[PDB]
């Protein structure tokens, strides 16, 4: 009976289980269960999958067949009646920098990944689902509801295709259809380096012993690094613009360039290896590349483990923080540090912190150039804009001066994301980050809000009234009622979304639960965490406490006033210091002693 069976497409791994290094697959973290938390298996399930036919269909593929007896609402319609907003004044967060949304992203990339079956290739099939909106197998279309404006403009739907399940990708009937995490559910910067053995060695300089990760050889930023291109065919960073005809860039995540300060950060985490390898070399010149690598990305994996669990997660759990993530107090190996199916839904709050425009700022943080502000939804997979007109320095001051759009209960998700995503195969700015979450949910059979309420041990409102107190909000609760018709139908990522946010952070409560457990997880559930003894030398770890995000993009950019607290609103010259003040990374402690 017991399942530890099924997961057909893997290459199962021996483990040299004394190795000083992560594997790139996340496999042998896990002793006694080697496979735990490795990119290319099963989501976890924190609860029992909730499908229409209790095995695999979405609910509302049906459309006949009630939730609790009723018809769940088209994700488009609750799209346009709760999420929209037309105003962008008085949207702003004045209080967290764009920094704050951008490395959101970072983590989320470095923790899961579920992509869309790759069933259609070489078929019409994604074609007959966009150009007939016709639902079947793994096409599951956004249809329009009546009256909506992209009716009139786009045809009867946005296309929609089901998420990769694991053993078969075809066939039928398993205990329920489990999503794949395509990456390592461990923050050991994966986004970097990569999940696959396969993309992990293509990434790397392989020429030279230097243990460098691979650079552009077509373009530099101010003699500073570029990520190499992606050299595959149609590249979206292309079609976008095909007169500048600049492609995607390559990174250990093929999402790297959806929007352009994504491919920034990325492009400021590649130029740290590189510092690192040749500091390494520098101190270590007996040390051959294999070393200079592993030991390069075993530093930044520890950055990112530290930005995130010192600077990032406090202010956004607030007062929640200490209740989920209590002091690190060692290695458990009975956690399981899987991502969970629910996470890669509670994360999803990052939408409704993205705001409608980018600014690009000169060395005095002033406009850079007649254009320096533009619309984010010109940014989507947008690379000219990063080689032919500036380099990342003017759009990592913007991170540092501009500011993370608020959540706000009247204005959740800004048009340039509801209305005018791009995505690669499909050839306009016309989609909606929204309508496909909520359908996301569906797909993933995702419990109803009251569900994951119950399971985080907070009320379980049934009524207007019980809503209405929960989310300290009548007509929104009104709207979310008259489109749900039961609080317990509603979609987890707007239920957990709606909910007023804890002092001192920017989720709710029950996103602050479910995102609390599962940062716990992955930081006590990880074998090589830099904190956990014998990860790193305890010289090296008070070298390590000293990082900041002010340091990195000092290292690694020409800029030179930063402020202290990169997440944080910052505004300049006023919080803005020199970068001789900041702190440095000492490598010393990782001089090679022969004897
Ligand atoms: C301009 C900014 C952003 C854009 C354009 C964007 C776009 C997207 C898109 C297209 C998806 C795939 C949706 C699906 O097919 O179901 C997605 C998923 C996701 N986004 Fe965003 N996003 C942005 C910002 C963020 C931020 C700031 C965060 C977190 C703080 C975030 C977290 C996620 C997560 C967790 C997923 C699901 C990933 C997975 O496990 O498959 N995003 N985003
Ligand atoms: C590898 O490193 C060498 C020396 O640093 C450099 O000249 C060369 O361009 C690099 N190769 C690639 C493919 O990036
Ligand atoms: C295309 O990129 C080129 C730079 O090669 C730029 O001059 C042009 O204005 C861009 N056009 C669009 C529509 O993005
Ligand atoms: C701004 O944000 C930081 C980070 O949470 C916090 O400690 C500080 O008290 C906040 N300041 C104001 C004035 O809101
Ligand atoms: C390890 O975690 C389990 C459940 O995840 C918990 O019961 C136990 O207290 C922890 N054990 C240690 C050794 O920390
Ligand atoms: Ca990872």
């Amino acid at each position: 009976s017991w399942e530890v069976g099924c997961g057909a497409p893997v290459p199962l791994v021996k483990c040299d289980e004394n190795s000083p290094y992560r594997t790139i697959t996340g496999d042998c973290n896990n002793r006694r269960s080697p496979a735990l938390g490795a990119a290319n298996r099963a989501l976890a399930r924190w609860l029992p999958a909730e499908y229409e036919d209790g095995l695999a269909l979405p609910f509302g593929w049906t459309q006949r067949k009630t939730r609790n007896g009723f018809r769940v609402p088209l994700a488009r319609e609750v799209s346009n009646k709760i999420v929209g907003y037309l105003d962008e004044e008085g949207v702003l967060d004045q209080n967290r920098s764009l920094l704050f949304m951008q490395w959101g992203q970072i983590v989320d990339h470095d923790l899961d990944f579920a992509p869309e079956t790759e069933l259609g290739s070489n078929e019409h099939s994604k074609t007959q689902c966009e150009e007939y909106c016709i639902q079947g197998d793994n096409c599951f279309p956004i249809m329009f509801p009546k009256n909506d404006p992209k009716l009139k403009t786009q045809g009867k739907c946005m296309p929609f295709s089901r998420a990769g399940f694991v053993c078969p990708t075809p066939p039928y009937q398993s205990l329920a259809r489990e999503q794949i995490n395509a990456v390592t559910s461990f923050l050991d910067a994966s986004l970097v380096y990569g999940s696959e053995p396969s993309l992990a060695s293509r990434l790397r300089n392989l020429s030279s012993p230097l243990g460098l990760m691979a650079v552009n050889q077509e373009a530099w930023d101010h003699g500073l690094a570029y990520l190499p291109f992606n050299n595959k065919k149609p590249s979206p960073c292309e079609f976008i613009n095909t007169t500048a005809r600049v492609p995607c860039f390559l990174a250990g995540d093929a999402r790297a360039s959806e929007q352009i300060l994504l491919a920034t950060a990325h492009t400021l985490l590649l130029r740290e290896h590189n510092r690192l390898a040749r500091e390494l070399k520098k101190l270590n010149p007996h040390w051959n590349g294999e070393k200079l690598y592993q030991e390069a990305r075993k530093i930044l994996g520890a950055f990112i483990q530290i930005i995130t669990f010192r600077d990032y997660l406090p202010i956004v759990l607030g007062s929640e923080m200490q209740k989920w993530i209590p002091p690190y107090q060692g290695y458990n190996n009975s956690v399981d540090p899987r991502i969970s199916n629910v996470f890669t839904f509670a994360f999803r709050f990052g939408h409704m912190e993205v705001p409608s425009t980018v600014s690009r700022l000169d060395e005095n943080y002033q406009p850079w150039g007649p254009e320096a502000e533009l619309p984010l939804h010109t940014l989507f997979f947008n690379t000219w804009r990063i080689i032919k007109d500036g380099g990342i320095d003017p759009l990592v001051r913007g991170l540092l001066a501009k500011k993370s759009k608020l959540m706000n209960q009247d204005k959740m998700v800004t048009s340039e994301l509801r209305n005018k995503l791009f995505q690669p195969t499909h050839k306009i700015h016309g989609f909606d980050l929204a309508a496909i979450n909520l359908q996301r949910c569906r797909d993933h059979g995702m419990p109803g809000y009251n569900s994951w309420r119950g399971f985080c041990g907070l009320s379980q409102p049934k009524t207007l009234k019980g809503l209405q107190t929960v989310l300290k909000n009548k007509i929104l609760a009104k709207k979310l009622m008259d489109l749900y018709k039961t609080p317990d139908n509603i979609d987890i990522w707007i239920g957990g979304n709606a909910e007023p946010m804890v002092e001192r952070g920017r989720v709710g409560p029950l996103l602050a639960c479910l995102l609390g457990r599962q940062f716990q997880q992955i930081r006590d559930g990880d074998r090589f965490w830099w904190e956990n003894p014998g990860v790193f030398t305890e010289k090296q770890r008070d070298s390590l406490q000293k990082v900041s995000f002010s340091r990195l993009i000092c290292d690694n950019t020409h800029i030179t006033k930063v402020p202290l607290h990169a997440f944080q609103a910052n505004n300049y010259p006023h919080d803005f210091v020199d970068c001789s003040t900041v702190d440095k990374l000492d490598l010393s402690p990782w001089a090679s002693r022969e004897n």
